[PDB]
């Protein structure tokens, strides 16, 4: 995700060795925390880049 | 509102015994805040489930 946008991708099965969750430039992503899966920023705090939800 | 997703309900009149706003799974909702109504969770805040703005 890159200057802004979501992805309201909440019950990915994802499967990848990189990191799963990515977020540049001030843009949102949302998603569970079921499966748990690398994020690019801390889970769920603001930054300069863009707020997750791992919840 | 569950699992994502927003809901912009701002000038709503509601009249419930339950919790007014209700928040889920990292769900949003955004809302006034001259009328005086119940919330899940703490308004303006990050937590699993997503932020409740009162504003």
């Amino acid at each position: 995700a890159t200057r802004g946008g979501e992805v309201t991708c909440f019950g990915s099965n994802i499967s990848s060795n990189k990191t799963v969750y990515n977020v540049y430039n001030g843009s949102r992503i949302f998603t569970d925390k079921d499966h748990g899966y690398s994020t690019n920023v801390d889970p769920q705090t603001l930054s300069s880049k863009g707020l997750i939800i791992l919840g």
